[PDB]
């Protein structure tokens, strides 16, 4: 278990970027500007660094070429300039490895601190940032399938309760988990922004990072990335989806990019921000608890993700889930869902659901 | 071959309603006017009339009980009173078992020859139809999942060539197909009324109906159907779907009835009313030609349909196609498909894909 | 205008209009910057534009002249035998025609041009040369996508006497506006199975009202308003955008910059059986033309484009002598109301929602 | 000038629920059940209430049958019920009447303060509230036109600046506003939740209720209700819109219920949660700052809008606005407004845009 400090947590805002990196900058360009239309704030030859049409902060992906395609950073801002001193204290005192840079580790953020979080994920808190034009009315640049906010990040940990419990002590609300009836925690949602996630932990060999997620404004600006993706012929590039999701209530998608990392496209959950909004809890064999239509889930949903980097860039040594897998219990030769609990009609045993 | 007759072949304006044989009135209603939201136009303890929201003619779906659930006709207008004798008199020509009554079979249509067609489906062709009340503008009733029009059939037979030609004699044309390069033919879709299809072969055994479809205005208003079956908790009946077709280029869901008759919902296809109308073929390994995103079509699309009935309400006896079939060459454990023609990334060998 | 012994040719559609624009570089900027229509042809001439799902060469020529003008508004006809017919047709109507086999705009082959009875350049042709058809080509989709050409709109000073002309070539009416005084003030008509494919709106004419391109969805042209804010053109949305009553189509009225008036258009319905149910509203019902009962520009009423001769001459405009629909509804003795016989919801000398003429 | 409390500002989370008088409970019902699709929490002779497709609190609406229909409170809910009492003590010290009931005004609501405010407005904080089922994913009731939020409430008040802050020092942020280069503010937007607005301030002879602002989750829901309404044949309710606005950048439409309430329905504003989110200021004489696409601004829009009551349940007498009027600089008869900024081609001089007048 990890210790409640009696240094006060920061007081975290939101999701704010995400720093990955990627073989071919090019080719990352390509994805990201070319088939997804985020816009440049700023590009030269080793970054990218990429804002949604909403947004004022400098970026919300950060792209940063190196040998090994990887999460270098997930990035929280924090309400004011000591809430990145509060931060730093915080980890300190949970002995975790951190580093602060008063002029940020990436343009157009000012004073940071980076932390190898008791998870082994790169976090980083800050307050500073360089404001450019927020797009958000600029419809002489939107696109078919304009990407119009970050939404959240997705973390494969091993251990789920174990990251929930250290995430609440940090003032994440967890909205929905997914349990079973034997005591095992498969997946939880937890926010600071009113929305239902601003990070998630889904159950696996960790760390590793399952996604980032980016907003519509509305379904048919997610069924329009799919469309796209079929005239370029890189449907091979979409993983699953689109959907309705069970926990979150969105509307979404998954595709991968040049590296693989994973990209969500989500719109339409709801808010959160009352102090006591009703915690949902999905059974680990409901069928409709990841896709509210019943679809299938396809096995590198639950198997594949994206390397996370320490703070000297090194990849994070991956510890194995003992915990039951998802995978297995849903869709694996032993495994088992239904669409009514306690009916048999409807229910697949050893396989995915829809043949 | 089915010959061309020298009769002249009535004038068909579209498909305009198809009556099933159900075997649980309520629970057929409970699913096409409750989940699906039609409107009802008649009913009994014995039959459900149902139409479209755009709709001006009596119903687009008859509901009728009875003791095997089958197709019992599907039902083209035709463009004046006098093509109904011209449609008896070209199936008469053809050697089929016709019948007809000149006050029709089904409430609110008059005359109307229903036929025993070569390809052994239960045809019927209508002009006088009970106008009632066109609810297009009925906002009120409008559903957030409104099924708008009535828009085509899908029908499995084992020799698309030789249903095609016959089709094509009656004046559909053909507007988009599935072959591969061995000269196998898996799939046409024909029109009369200047959207993709009003009737549609796929190759199988058969007769069986593969299913009807309505149109949405939007797609949102098919992801809804979709959302309200999973609140419903019958999202086990949502077969296939939702998605893009490559063919048709519609949006599209297919989902299940209580007796298991397939319903397409489908929005968006094009305009074909210029008789030079370009005809697209696609690849039968085209990984995009029946779901655009390459999602896998799984293999109850391919191998389940409806029974038909004959003129005496008797289910059609089936031939099994000797042709190749799409689901083998495809995604059973010889068939393969593709992304891009001739890249092995993106390829699925023995295999569906995803 | 007599019914011909000829017999009319079989027309399957609205299939492009040639308007003559000043300058052709504005011109340009509209049309596919703004709007992201798709080049067939250009030069410094001309520019061919076609819709998202079109395969035919063309739904839209610009044409650079000196005054801007409907030049011709071209109908596809089934066969090349129905060109034959065509000519008869309105030979014996006592028409000015004029024959190009090999075309009167690039991506045409054999083609009609006449002076119709009502002074509209109207053309008919088959022979084009076919294009890809862009309708999955969604790496070029806009957020505004213009999917087809739809329709045109004429004004013309007594609207029977067109309507009469119109169902002799075949055009059927689906919807129109009368009053109970026996005033006809629009009338919509169609070959493809749509509302329309033409439609006269009562005025001084010959003009052209509007040409009307289709999207896919309501969003579609909700987008187009809000590019036009971003572009900091707004003031060249003239109306909506809204639900018609007639056609019941969502809708948006925008100004090209010779202020040739473009619609947008969406989810009218099936019209193609023969028994089709006719529509028809009362002038004085306020949701007839906006069904949310907003109120009706002036400049709609009043304003259209000139159209030109066989020669490229203006033709004279002829007064409407039937009462004016701006008058009886909006203008200072005009009335509409939101329920047949009921006060509450009634406007009386000015327009709806609290507005009078500017 | 409102001073600045010593004792702490409550925090307060969002907006919640307006409690609105109504002359027959019927009428309303059937505009706010039957037309507008609102979900019933709980209802007898005398109230109804409501709420939206996605709320778990109790209500977002109660309609209450009285002689005079009003605004008789605009409720937000605060983060603890230690911060009722400071809600309480901060409103002491501004001087203002309170109302303290421990088992609440309203049904499904418990311990609760109202207020009559600086402005003169009923503000209620509390923080119990009875939780419902969340209809979030009951797709089974899903309506075309479904009302997913509560959005935000609009004031009517003299004195923007005064009142913006007042509510600043309450803790709301300024996300936008309307001004003019002559030193005027016609309009304020503030929040707490990190949208657009939770409430807002619109000039004028005050204080009145505005709006009460509906959300839905995509603009097609908000022409559906179009449609409804006129399929209905009750358009003639329909007062101003759809449209894009400039302020907030959401899709839009106001609409009246029987008593004249105006309702706003609300989609795909943006997300203000930073503490430094850019503040947007409009010039009034801009033409794309209220509807995007420069349609006119219906007169009845800056004229009319419902009476408050304090908290004996009598009108609050109304005190007339001294600064300029927005209506007479952009519409009235030495009014202007323009399309691009210092361009006569596309302005309007005592006139609306798109070739209208006032009445
Ligand atoms: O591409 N396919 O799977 C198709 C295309 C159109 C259809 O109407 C259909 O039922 C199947
Ligand atoms: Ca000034
Ligand atoms: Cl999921
Ligand atoms: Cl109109
Ligand atoms: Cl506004
Ligand atoms: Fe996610
Ligand atoms: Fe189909
Ligand atoms: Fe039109
Ligand atoms: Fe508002």
């Amino acid at each position: 278990e990890i210790p409640k400090p009696v240094a006060p947590a920061p007081d975290i805002l939101r999701c704010a970027y995400a720093e990955l990196v990627v073989t071919d900058l090019a080719k990352s360009r390509n994805f990201y500007v070319d088939v997804l239309g985020l816009h440049v704030s700023y590009e030269d030859e080793n970054q990218i660094y990429l804002r949604s049409f909403e947004e004022f902060i400098h970026h919300n992906l950060v792209l940063t070429k190196g040998p090994v395609a990887a999460l270098k950073a997930m990035a929280f801002r924090v309400r004011t300039p000591e809430d990145v001193d509060k931060a730093e204290a915080y980890y300190q005192e949970l002995g975790c490895r951190t580093e602060r840079r008063k002029d940020g580790f990436v343009k157009g953020i000012g004073d940071a601190l980076r932390v190898e979080d008791p998870l082994g994920f790169p976090y980083e808190f800050f307050f500073e940032t360089t404001h450019v034009e927020r797009l958000h009315m600029r419809y002489d640049l939107y696109s078919a399938g304009e990407l119009v906010r970050l939404d959240h990040f997705n973390q494969v940990t091993p251990d789920v309760p174990r990251g929930r419990k250290y995430l609440e002590d940090l003032g994440f609300r967890v909205t929905e988990d997914i349990q079973d009836d034997e005591g095992t925690t498969y997946a939880a949602w937890m926010h600071r922004k009113g929305t239902v996630q601003d990070t998630a932990l889904t159950g696996g060999n960790g760390p590793r990072l399952h996604h980032v997620a980016f907003s519509t404004h509305e379904k048919h600006n997610i069924i329009q990335i799919c469309d796209k993706m079929g005239a370029l012929r890189i449907s091979d590039r979409i993983e699953r989806g689109p959907g309705r999701h069970g926990v979150s209530n969105a509307f979404y998608l998954y595709i991968l990019d040049p590296d693989n990392h994973r990209i969500e496209i989500y719109t339409q959950d709801y808010y959160t921000g009352d102090p006591d909004n009703p915690t949902i809890t999905w059974n680990v064999h409901d069928n409709q608890r990841r896709d509210w239509w019943g679809n299938p889930v396809v096995p590198s949903w639950y198997t594949e993700a994206s390397k996370v980097l320490d703070l000297d860039g090194n990849v994070q040594e991956i510890i194995e889930r003992t915990d039951d897998s998802e995978l297995e219990v849903t869709i694996g030769a032993d495994g088992f869902s239904f669409t009514r609990a306690g009916d048999e009609d409807g229910s697949y045993h050893g396989q995915a659901s829809k043949g």
